[PDB]
C-alpha cells in the first residue's frame, strides 16, 4: 500500500538512463500505467513525492526534456497528453503543484511549461489544454491563483511567444510601436468573469492561510483593471452609500436623544408635530436595523466561513450584525413593558457611531490609518491586557485584605481606586482606617513602579516590530480591502441597471490556425521605453 | 493679539536649527491635523451622545457639558464619578472605560505612525525646505 | 499574597509571544532599574532637603511629608501651592520649577536611551533566551 | 487629424535607413515640412511623441547623429 503500483518505467524515467529507457520502451509495455501507492498520495504521510501519478508527469517534473521528447515523438506508442489521474490532475496541473515559489524552481517550471505547451500545440493544434479542468473544476491558472504560486501566475498572465504559428498561444501582444512609445495588449478572458471562477474572485475570497494573498495583486494587468473599475463607477456608488449612512445615523441620534421620560413604556403620543417626528425617527431607525440584520444573515449564509477566519476576516460584518441585534433586542424590550431598552439602545448607538471607520477605505491615508488601528487592536490587546489585569487583581486583593472596615472595604471600590492611578489621577492617601501605614505605602509604590515599567516596555516592544516594515504591509492590505469592495459592489448590481464591463472589443492576432479570426477582449496599456533599443 | 504673538515663528528662518524646527512644526501641522482629528472627533461625539442619552435630568443633561466632561479625560484630569442621577451604573462605567481604552490606543497608534515615516529621511528634507525659504 | 499573585509570569513560557514579552520585562528590570533609579533618588532627596530647610513650621515641616509631596509631581498630580508658612515665595517657586524641569528632562533621556539600544537587535535575542528557558 | 501632416521624410528619419534617407533627400523634396497631426500634439491624448514638429528635431531626439550630420552638411 506504500510502494505498491510502482512500475519499471517509473524507475527508468527517474534514473536518467536514456538508453535503458529506450530499450524498456521498445519491449512494448504500456506507457499509461498509474501507481496508486500511498507514497504517491498528496499528504498521506510526510514522506511523499506527488507527480501526477503518470510517467509523463515524472519526466515533466524531473528535469527530463529529451526523455519526454522521445516519449511524445515515438511512432511505437506515443504517450497521450490529456490523461488525468485519480485526482484528475493533468501534466500542467502537476507542474503547477510542484512549484514552490523559488527563483530556480520558478524558472525551471515556466521553461518546462512553455516547452510542453508548444510541443502539444504543434503535434495537436486542434486541441487546447488550458480549458481542461480536474474534478474540483480548477484550471491551471485558477489552481495557481488558489495556491498562491506567484511565479506561475505572473508568467502565465503575460505569456509571450515569439515564434511563427504559435502567436495565438500567447496573451500579451504589441498592437503598434513608434519611437520610444509602444502600446501592448492583455487578454482579460478568464480574469474578470470566467462563468465558473475568475482569478479575481478566487484571489479575493480566498481564506487568509494562503501564502501570498497580499503580494499577488501587484501583477501588471490586475492592478490597472481594479483601478479602472474603481474610477469608472465604484467611486460614485461608494460615495452615495456613505452619504445615505451618515444621513440615517444623524436621524437616529436626533430621534433617540429626545426620548420621553415618564416610565413603563410604551408611551402614548400627543397631537403635536414633535411626537409625529419622534415616531417617524423610531420607525426609520428600526427599519435600518432590520435591513442590516437581513444583509448580515444573507452574507453569512452565502459565504459560510470558518471559526478562526471570523475575526481575521469579516471584521466589519460581525460589528454591523451586532449593532442590528442590539437594536432588535431593544425594540423587543420596549414592547414588553420594561426599562432596559434604554441600556440596549445606548449600547447600539455608541457602537454604530464608532463603527463608521469602515468608510475610510477609499481615502488612501485614512484607509492606511484605519488598517493600522485594526491590526493593532487585533494583535496586541489580548497579549498586553492579561498581564496588566493580573497585576491589578493581585494588588487590589492585597490592599483590600489589609484594610479593616469602611467604605473602601469591598473589592470593586478598591479596584477602581487602583485603576485611577493609570489615567493619572491617583490619590495615595485615599483611606485611613487600617494599621501599618508602611505596608500600605510600600504596596502602592510598588504597584505604581511596576505598572509604569510595564507600559514603557509595552511601548518599546510595539515600536520595535516597526523597523520600517509597516507601510509596505498596510498599503497592500488597504489595496486588498478596496479590491474586495470593488468586487462586492460590482456583484450587487445597482438598481436594475448593468453597465460595468471590462474593456473594448478588438482584433489582435488576425487569424487562428483555423481560417476564422478571433476576438479576445483586450485591455490596451501604453508604455514608454527609452533604453534597450 | 494672541494670533500676532504666536505668529512670530516666521522670524526663526535665518537661524539654522530654529529654522529647521519651525519647518518641522509647519509640516506636521499641515499634514497630520486633518488626518488625525477626524477620528478623535468622531469617537468623542459618539460616546458623548450615548452618555447624554443615558442620563435622566440634571446639570450634565445638555450636550456641551458632557462633551467637556469627556474631553477632560485627555488632559489627564478625568473624574469617572462626575454624576449620580441615572440608572444602570454598569452601563455608565462600561461606556467610560471603553472610551478611555479606545482613545489611549488611538493616541499610541498616532505616535507610532508619526514616528514611522521618519526613517531618518526627515532632516535632509527639512534642511532643503529651510534653504528654499531663505532663498525666497 | 501580593508577591505570589504577581509571580505567575513564570508560566507564560510555553506561549511564544507571551514568553518573549515576559523575557523582555525581566531583562529590563534586571538591567535598568539600578542604573536609572540612583539619579532620580539623588535629585529627589536633594530638592526635598532644600525645601524642608526653607519652611518654618507646620504640617509639612518633617522630611517624609515633603518627600511624598515632591514625589506626587511624577504621577502627574502635583500641587505647586501646597503650603504657605514660609518666606521668600520666589525661592520656593524657583526650586519647584527647577525640580520639575530637571525630572522631565531626566525621564525623556531615560526613554531615548532605552530605545537607542533597540536598533532591531532585541527580538533575535529575546527569542533565543526564551528557547533556552523552554529547554531548561 | 490624428496621423495627418506626416511625410515620408519623417518615416525615413525614424526607420534608421541611411541609404533610403539619402536617396529620398536627393529627390529634391522640401526638408522643412511640419506635421500638424494630433498624434504630435503636446498632451492632446495620452498617445503622443512630441518632437518639435520638424524632421531635424526628429533626428536630434531619435539617436540620429550621422543622419543630422548629413542633413546639415549637404550642399543640395
Ligand atoms: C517581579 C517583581 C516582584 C516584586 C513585588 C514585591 C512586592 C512586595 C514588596 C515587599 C518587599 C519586602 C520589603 C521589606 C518589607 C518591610 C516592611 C516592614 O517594614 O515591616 C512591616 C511590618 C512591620 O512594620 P511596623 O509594624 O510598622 O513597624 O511587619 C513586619 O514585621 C515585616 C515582616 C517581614
Ligand atoms: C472598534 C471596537 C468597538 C467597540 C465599542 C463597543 C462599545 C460597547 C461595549 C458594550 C459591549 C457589550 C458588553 C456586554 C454588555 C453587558 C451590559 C450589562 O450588564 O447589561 C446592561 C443592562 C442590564 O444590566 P443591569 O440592569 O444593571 O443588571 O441591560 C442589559 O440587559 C444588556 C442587554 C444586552
Ligand atoms: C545640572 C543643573 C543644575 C541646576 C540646579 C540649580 C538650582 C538652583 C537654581 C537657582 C539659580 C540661581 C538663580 C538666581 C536666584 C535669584 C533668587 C532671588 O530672587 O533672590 C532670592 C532672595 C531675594 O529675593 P527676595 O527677598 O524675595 O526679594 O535672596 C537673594 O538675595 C539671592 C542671593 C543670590
Ligand atoms: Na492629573
Amino acid at each position: 500500500s506504500y510502494y505498491k503500483g510502482q512500475t519499471a518505467l517509473h524507475i527508468a524515467i527517474e534514473r536518467r538512463n536514456m538508453t535503458l529507457v529506450t530499450l524498456l520502451v521498445e519491449n512494448g509495455a504500456d506507457v499509461q500505467a498509474a501507481a496508486n501507492g500511498d507514497f504517491f498520495k498528496k499528504t498521506k504521510g510526510r514522506p511523499g513525492f506527488y507527480f501526477g501519478e503518470l510517467p509523463l508527469s515524472l519526466a515533466a517534473c524531473t528535469n527530463q526534456l529529451a526523455i519526454v521528447k522521445f516519449l511524445l515523438q515515438n511512432s511505437w506508442q506515443p504517450a497521450d497528453i490529456s490523461a488525468r489521474d485519480s485526482v484528475g490532475n493533468t501534466v500542467l496541473h502537476a507542474l503547477v503543484e510542484v512549484a514552490d515559489n523559488t527563483v530556480d524552481n520558478t524558472k525551471f517550471v515556466t521553461s518546462m511549461y512553455n516547452e510542453i505547451l508548444i510541443l502539444g500545440a504543434k503535434l495537436h493544434p486542434t486541441l487546447k489544454l488550458e480549458e481542461i479542468t480536474n474534478r474540483k473544476g480548477l484550471t491551471p491558472l485558477a489552481l495557481a491563483a488558489s495556491s498562491g504560486k506567484i511565479g506561475v501566475l505572473a508568467y502565465i498572465l503575460q505569456r509571450e511567444i515569439h515564434e511563427p504559428e504559435c502567436r495565438h498561444l500567447s496573451r500579451k501582444f504589441t498592437e503598434w510601436a513608434y519611437g520610444p512609445v509602444h502600446s501592448s495588449l492583455y487578454d482579460l478572458s478568464c480574469i474578470d468573469t470566467c462563468e465558473k471562477n475568475s482569478v479575481l474572485e478566487v484571489i479575493a475570497y480566498s481564506s487568509s492561510e494562503t501564502p501570498n494573498r497580499h503580494d499577488m495583486l501587484l501583477v501588471e494587468p490586475l492592478n490597472r483593471l481594479l483601478q479602472d473599475k474603481w474610477d469608472r463607477f465604484v467611486k460614485r456608488i461608494f460615495y452615495f452609500n456613505f452619504f445615505v449612512y451618515c444621513l440615517y445615523m444623524i436621524i437616529f441620534t436626533a430621534a433617540a436623544y429626545y426620548r420621553p421620560v415618564e416610565g413603563l413604556p410604551p408611551y402614548k403620543l400627543k397631537n403635536t408635530v414633535g411626537d409625529y417626528f419622534r415616531v417617524t425617527g423610531e420607525i426609520l431607525s428600526v427599519s435600518g436595523g432590520v435591513y442590516f440584520f437581513f444583509r448580515g444573515i444573507q452574507y453569512f449564509l452565502q459565504r459560510r466561513p470558518s471559526l478562526k477566519s471570523l475575526f481575521v476576516d469579516s471584521y466589519s460584518e460581525i460589528l454591523f450584525f451586532v449593532q442590528s441585534l442590539f437594536m432588535l433586542v431593544s425594540v423587543v424590550l420596549y414592547f414588553s413593558q420594561r426599562k432596559e431598552y434604554v441600556a440596549s439602545m445606548v449600547f447600539s448607538l455608541a457602537m454604530g457611531w464608532t463603527n463608521m471607520l469602515y468608510y475610510t477605505r477609499g481615502f488612501q491615508q485614512m484607509g492606511i490609518y484605519a488598517v493600522m488601528i485594526e491590526k493593532m487592536i487585533l494583535r496586541d490587546l489580548c497579549r498586553f491586557m492579561f498581564v496588566y489585569l493580573v497585576f491589578l487583581f493581585g494588588f487590589s486583593t492585597a490592599v483590600v485584605t489589609l484594610i479593616e472596615d469602611g467604605k473602601y472595604n469591598s473589592l470593586y471600590s478598591t479596584c477602581l481606586e487602583l485603576f485611577k492611578f493609570t489615567i493619572g489621577m491617583g490619590d495615595l492617601e485615599f483611606t485611613e482606617n487600617y494599621d501599618f501605614k508602611a505596608v500600605f505605602i510600600i504596596l502602592l509604590l510598588a504597584y505604581v513602579i511596576l505598572t509604569y515599567i510595564l507600559l514603557l516596555n509595552m511601548l518599546i516592544a510595539l515600536m520595535g516590530e516597526t523597523v520600517n516594515k509597516i507601510a509596505q504591509e498596510s498599503k497592500n492590505i488597504w489595496k486588498l480591502q478596496r479590491a474586495i469592495t470593488i468586487l462586492d459592489t460590482e456583484k450587487s448590481f445597482l438598481k436594475c441597471m448593468r453597465k460595468a464591463f471590462r474593456s473594448g472589443k478588438l482584433l489582435q492576432v488576425g487569424f487562428t490556425p483555423d481560417g476564422k479570426d478571433d476576438y479576445r477582449w483586450c485591455f490596451r496599456v501604453d508604455e514608454v521605453n527609452w533604453t534597450t533599443w
